[PDB]
């Protein structure tokens, strides 16, 4: 469940595999100013280990990012 992913990684913020849940200040810029969010793009969140929820992962697939 999505909810469990989320309060294990808010426990767990500076844990690579939820840097998904809670990206460095500036990564979220420039999302901003490339106008693409940052889960499209951010090398994390194309890792295979990544905790990722289902929400999250519907998200992804609304960017229309092609990777």
């Amino acid at each position: 469940t999505d909810e469990q992913i989320y309060a294990f990684c808010d426990a767990n913020k500076d844990d690579i595999r939820c840097k998904c849940i809670y990206p460095d200040k500036s990564i979220v810029r420039i999302g901003i100013d490339t106008r693409l969010p940052y889960y499209c793009w951010y090398e994390p969140c194309k890792r295979s280990d990544a905790l990722l929820p289902a929400s999250l992962k519907k998200n992804i697939t609304k960017c229309n990012v092609s990777d």
